[PDB]
RNA sequence: ACAU
DNA sequence: CGATGT
């Protein structure tokens, strides 16, 4: 089991869990920055690791690329799967922003179509993924 | 347990 | 050490 280096690879970046949260995509080769999002000021590690595949799914389709996206999130690739993002967090108005961000992405997983391969990102194997923030 |  | 999730 190698890895597809032909790939985007996403993940989430936070300063506290719940607390401030970023993501960003990264050409899993070269390591370049494809995107990256602003932070949001109160959000969940999941929430942002399923907001980051969304967008990456968004961002290939934009370009007609058939790449793959890297995840090390195993519960942000089932709720992509399962195009619903079963977080805990409390909604109130701290974290309105997170959560229409969160419901926005789902409604668009429902409207939109895509053959893109969601694939895991082994981190026991390969170390940490391209896209990660090194704040571990 | 596993993944963050 | 704590939190988010299956
Ligand atoms: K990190
Ligand atoms: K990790
Ligand atoms: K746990
Ligand atoms: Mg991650
Ligand atoms: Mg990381």
């Amino acid at each position: 089991e190698e890895i597809i280096w032909e790939s985007l690879s996403v993940d989430v970046g936070s300063q506290g869990n719940p607390g401030i949260v970023e993501y960003k995509g990264v050409d899993t080769k070269t390591g370049e920055v494809l995107f990256e999002r602003e932070p949001i000021p109160i959000g969940t590690n999941n929430m942002g690791e399923f907001l980051a595949i969304v967008h990456g799914l968004r961002y290939l389709k934009e370009r007609n690329s058939r790449k793959p996206i890297y995840s090390d999130s195993q519960t942000a690739i089932k709720w992509v799967k399962d195009k619903k993002a079963k977080s805990t967090l409390v909604r109130n108005e701290e974290t309105a922003l997170i959560w229409k961000l969160v419901d926005e992405a789902e409604e668009w997983l429902n409207t939109h179509t895509y053959e893109t391969p969601i694939l895991k990102w082994q981190t026991d194997k390969w170390g940490e993924i391209k896209a990660d923030y090194g704040r571990k």
